[PDB]
Parts: structure tokens; C-alpha cells; sequence
């Protein structure tokens, strides 16, 4: 189910934002948008 491996493919470019994502959980199960859905 690693459907991100491209879709989420960009961040990877400045590499300078995904330390940021990564500095919470997972860079991913740390958020939460799927709630209230």
C-alpha cells in the first residue's frame, strides 16, 4: 500500500521540508486529514 512512493515524490527536491514532516511521527500517520471524513 505504498501508493506515496510517487505520489508523494516531490518534497525530496528543496530536501528541505520533509525534515520537517519527518520531525512529528511517520511524516505521515502523524497527521490525521482522513478524520472527519
Amino acid at each position: 500500500r505504498q501508493i506515496k512512493i510517487w505520489f508523494q515524490n516531490r518534497r525530496m527536491k528543496w530536501k528541505k521540508r520533509v525534515f520537517n514532516d519527518a520531525r512529528d511521527i511517520i511524516q505521515r500517520m502523524h497527521l490525521r486529514q482522513y478524520e472527519l471524513l
